[PDB]
């Protein structure tokens, strides 16, 4: 070993050269969620009665689930061992001593960031070793740490996203004061702060695009604001529908590099999909069999500072999602179900997990807009994750009472 390259005397090395993160892992393909049976194979009660506030999965030959609780407790679960060995205990526990707000994988590493209500952000490395050709988990080890109080405003991170490629190594944190701070993972140095206008409400959601060039923000007043990261410039702002809060934004690679899934904004939809360059709504998945007007999905670009905050008005608003290439999995609390939207064939969309037998009907409404109508035939889920264990898709749901459900 040598440390001279790591003292910032000169500029990289890339993240893959930082041995404390462990070796970079092979890319694993999207799980084939279309084959999900919707069959509950296991329930894990270890976190009860504490809310699981965030979860993630690390995919690969031994995929593991990470859960974070409202008391700061992080657990690692060996998914193969649960499925095959029927061992229902966690493999590892790590205590943050403060309410977890987000767990964010460091893509392709056995490491993940954890933000907590006390203002701390850490990165935990998952250490493991081979015994009789099977993975044994050793420990979680803190390998990075920052406190947002260092920025002087007593902030804590509420949401995070990570992006790693050969060039970039970024951790993006949304704070409780609606600032977005961008860190380099290698040092946790602040590189950029983006501050959205308070006249658009509070920032409730963030995502980064495929290219890590743009920050997409959703607000409590139903506004989508897109920021160029390099120039720190607002490049797109719009609302639509009844401007309900934007609770999730996620880029959708399936449609291309300029497409984003929006949850909220319109209270009449499960989600919409927008081309954020063209400023245009491509798809609207309607949470009933009644189609809204075409006009409901036109972008509003003026009068955004005059939009009132509507609050959170329905169980419909609580949807959490997991995107897997051409499938979107979405929790529907109003009907106690999880919907799988088939972007490859919308008419094949269905409630994969539910108590009846719903059908989804795609209708082209303009040259540029398709609406998907839904025609009709337990604690609130906070987080869902999807992966494969030995081929065979599986979905993990974590709920606000501390229960994990595992579905094949």
């Amino acid at each position: 070993e040598s440390i001279e390259k790591f003292l910032s005397t000169f500029i990289l090395p890339p993240l893959r050269d930082y041995k404390e993160f462990g070796p970079i892992q092979e890319i694993v393909r999207s799980p084939n969620m279309g084959n999900l049976r919707g069959k509950l194979i296991a329930t894990l009660m270890e976190n009860e009665p504490n809310s699981i506030t965030s979860s993630a999965v690390s995919p690969g030959e031994t995929p593991y689930l990470i859960t974070g609780s409202d008391q700061g407790v992080i657990k690692i679960w060996n998914l193969k061992e649960i499925i095959v060995g029927e061992v229902y205990s966690s493999s590892l526990t790590y205590d943050c001593s403060s309410t977890v707000t987000q767990i964010t994988m460091i893509p392709n590493f056995d490491a993940f960031a954890v933000s907590s209500k006390d203002g701390q952000i850490i990165v935990l490395k998952v250490n493991h070793y081979q015994q009789e050709s099977e993975v044994k988990f050793l420990n979680c080890e803190c390998i990075r740490k920052i406190n947002l109080k260092n920025f002087g405003k007593n902030e804590y991170a509420v949401r995070m996203r990570a992006f790693v490629n050969e060039e970039k190594s970024l951790l993006v944190a949304l704070t409780n004061l609606s600032r977005v701070i961008i860190f380099d993972i290698r040092t946790l140095e602040r590189l950029q702060i983006i501050e959205n206008s308070p006249r658009h409400g509070a920032v409730s959601s963030i995502c980064i695009d495929e290219e890590c060039c743009v920050l997409i923000l959703g607000t409590t007043r139903g506004i989508i604001d897109i920021w160029d990261i390099r120039f720190n410039v607002l490049i797109r702002s719009w609302s639509f529908g009844d401007h309900a809060p934007i609770t999730h934004v996620e880029v959708c690679q399936f449609y291309g590099k300029n497409s984003v899934i929006v949850v909220g904004g319109s209270s009449k939809t499960f989600l919409t999909i927008w081309n954020f360059v063209k400023g245009h709504c491509q798809y609207a998945f309607i949470n009933s069999d009644e189609q809204p007007s075409m006009e409901h999905f036109l972008p509003i670009e003026k009068g955004l500072e005059e939009l009132n905050f509507c609050g959170i008005r329905s169980l419909n608003a609580l949807s959490t999602i997991s995107v897997s290439n051409d499938k979107i999995l979405l929790t529907d609390e109003a009907t106690s179900s999880i919907v799988m939207f088939s972007l490859n064939e919308l008419s094949s969309s269905k409630a994969v997990i539910s108590p009846f037998s719903d059908v989804f009907i795609p209708t082209q409404v303009t040259a540029n807009l398709t609406m998907l109508l839904r025609k009709m035939k337990h604690d609130i889920i906070n987080s869902i994750s999807t992966c494969e264990v030995d081929e065979t898709p599986l979905l993990v749901a974590c709920d606000n009472s501390g229960l994990i459900g595992i579905f094949q």
